[PDB]
């Protein structure tokens, strides 16, 4: 099944998490999807000291665990520091390595020592071919015999790569669709349709393009009321918009 | 005085640190320079699990302290996690925020709570205008009354910005010299002549350009025998090469 990772950018409140979890129930039950509910417990890189951070590790994981129990959802969250991985893996089925930390050896190893699927975001600064080395760090942590990263070995060992765009001058990200093909030599590839759009509405067009190229899954942030969101309101889809997008992805994938 | 930050990329051994420290003694006594000896205790983002990492925090700081004591040098090192800052500041006169972590709030705040000068490396993915927000996080930590970052206030409070190039397609960094002017509105500006050169030596040429534009200091890594170095051998200058470069920088700066 194609992977769908969806949810709000940040944990805002348990009430908010519940509302979005509720509106994702139709997609979560879609037989053609392997679904994971996403929410960050920490936004580590915001513009100001006053910017909303999220609830942090302990309280965030507690809230994600509540969603897992109440909705039966598998969970994705991102980690930022040493010693978060093992604690987060008790709740999270996928642990995500942030794009800025995508080469960070200790974090990749620490996450790979857990039982979680590892989703490695490609840095905006990276050549897709060089992501093989991050995949290999993870794979060697799980099986020291592995010498070279391949899709099949990565799929078996739960290590994925995630496309989220590349720096294109200042304040602009471009999605090099060739990267989806290049990276898929080394690991299953997820396309992040939310964070990849920056320009100095394009989420569906890029996700359709990505589906046509060949991807193993979609990452897209969604919120019931984006204009009242505490992070990424301008770029999140409403649940009905996401359903439409997923419908199109599936139709495209059904051709090939 | 113009700042000079120089030393090996990584701490290789005490013997190596002493050898390069010895060769830097003439530069360190140049009264036109405010000199800091640099060496990383950890290389966090290397290609493979087997790549040389460095001695780690505890042993690294011991070695840097020995250099400070034996040579009288002020010290710069980079920190990678918040919990390292308070102990690192006991030895390092400057704590450097790595380029990939240049927006990381907790790290900037923790480092800024120490008495160290803060050297914030501009990420390869950043618009130089946006570096004001990282400077402001640091400044507000040191003086809550500050509303917007300026060169004067950053200088007073020991917060600097460091140019190290920008992503230019794949496997290429370009130095946008306009950035030196733009960032200097917000803080003193150091130019990193070592890590800014990547192409699919240009260090002296880019350093001369930077000197002509207007900078508060130079960061350049140097090693006695680069071909036998454990990190960044290809990009480090021999001490005599660094001396020539600094001589040229000072001649240019004396014109204006
Ligand atoms: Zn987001």
């Amino acid at each position: 099944k194609s992977v769908l990772i969806a949810g709000p950018c940040v944990i805002e409140s348990l009430e908010n998490l519940r509302s979005i979890a509720t509106k994702l129930q139709p997609l979560a039950n879609n037989e053609r999807l392997d679904f994971y509910f996403k929410a960050s417990f920490d936004k580590a890189n915001r513009t100001s000291l006053e910017s909303y951070r999220g609830p942090g590790l302990e309280k965030g994981l507690e809230m994600l665990q509540t969603i897992k129990e109440e909705f039966g959802y598998k969970i994705l969250t991102d980690v930022h520091e040493s010693y978060q991985a093992s604690v987060a893996a008790k709740v999270a089925d996928i642990l995500q390595i942030p794009a800025f930390l995508c080469r960070q050896t200790d974090l990749i190893v620490e996450v790979s020592q857990t039982n979680a699927i590892v989703n490695i975001k490609k840095g905006q600064f990276m050549n897709p071919k060089d992501m093989q080395y991050s995949v290999l760090k993870a794979l060697k942590t799980r099986d020291k015999s592995i010498q070279s990263p391949t899709y099949e070995t990565a799929l078996k060992n739960g290590v994925w790569l995630c496309e989220r765009g590349s720096s294109f001058g200042y304040g602009n990200l471009v999605v090099d669709m060739r990267s989806l093909k290049i990276m898929r030599e080394f690991a299953p590839v997820i396309f992040d349709a939310t964070h990849s759009v920056q320009m100095p509405s394009f989420a569906p067009i890029l996700a359709r393009a990505a589906a046509a190229v060949g991807i193993d899954g979609l990452f897209a942030e969604t919120h019931v009321d984006p204009k009242n969101a505490l992070s990424d309101g301008a770029n999140m889809l409403k649940p009905d918009e996401l359903e439409q997008l997923v419908t199109d992805m599936l139709k495209i994938q059904n051709l090939f």
